[PDB]
């Protein structure tokens, strides 16, 4: 697992469960084509996204769908949803944690990268 | 000034100085049309990207060029940028401040939003 | 004012208004020892909590009364209060500004010293 | 494991090794009376702090000894440490995860209380 998505929720003090979240890969036209998806889990993980073969160096980007989990709570919410761009590096053995705090105006991301 | 921008770096305790920002407004075609630029200032703020009659509703996107600023100090971060996509004016009229803490590899993003 | 404290509601998307603070130094018998206090005003700053001559080296905790401010929105928080604890003037006199922004069960604090 | 703590440091992007980690239950005198300690492992966590049966309803606090990380690591710090006080509530079975984000003038903090 290369990749993984963790998303949490700062007004219930929970997991973030059932957010959808779409990965895109920088395509050489500039354009983001579609790369992997799905929703978070129970504890608001989201695991199984790509593979060490198919996840090569390259710029991507991760798409929390925030707004929609928001208004589900009935909550008011200020984002259409949380963007990470980065670039994947091969400088050794790595694995992604992109986790993301939520909050109805505000929201935090982290990665953590490890060997 | 209805929209402003402030940003900090938490690993120097200061505003983030000459930091390069971009907003983009969604236009009718789903593509995201430039509409405003500017870099912040010593006191980590930018104002007067926008006027009252030309921030009409919409949806925008608020580009913070974290890399070259971290590249510039010296760090190479994980992020490429800090993106911030809002619906903006859709109940009237309101003053935007986006503030975006800064670490490199984590950000915070908040927004203030008044009548 | 060398001295200043930011609180901000991310729930709200507003300042954190008549948020009671409390600023505490370190004794020499190594007890907290009450130094100023005061409330947030309607931009969710506090002003004036002490001065150049007062405001000498030591290690100042300053307590955000997050607990009262959430209840008094209906909701019960996960915080006590925020607690900012840190070493003030040890090379020189400088200028603090401690901002903390506020969830039911998260918080984060920045602080911004300049010279 | 009714309390677990995890640190993260947002400067190298990886789990925060080696942190000492303090925790205090308030007394009936209103002191704070050592409860539990450790050192967070390689994944940045500290697990088997304290037992069902030991964690009983107070209000306790958790100090993360973060200056002596970031001078560890050569890193100038604002805060002596990163403190987190809550009350434990016996509202049904709980597990509590107190996670803590580290930058050198920043810290964030969040709990995941779960069933």
């Amino acid at each position: 697992c290369p990749l993984m998505v963790k998303v949490l929720d700062a007004v219930r003090g929970s997991p973030a469960i059932n957010v959808a979240v779409h990965v895109f890969r920088k395509a050489a036209d500039d354009t983001w084509e579609p790369f992997a998806s799905g929703k978070t889990s129970e504890s608001g993980e989201l695991h199984g996204l790509t593979t060490e073969e198919e996840f090569v160096e390259g710029i991507y980007k991760v798409e929390i769908d925030t707004k929609s989990y928001w208004k589900a709570l009935g909550i008011s919410p200020f984002h259409e949803h949380a963007e990470v761009v980065f670039t994947a590096n091969d400088s050794g053995p790595r694995r992604y944690t992109i986790a993301a705090l939520l909050s109805p105006y505000s929201y935090s991301t982290m990665a953590v990268v490890t060997n």
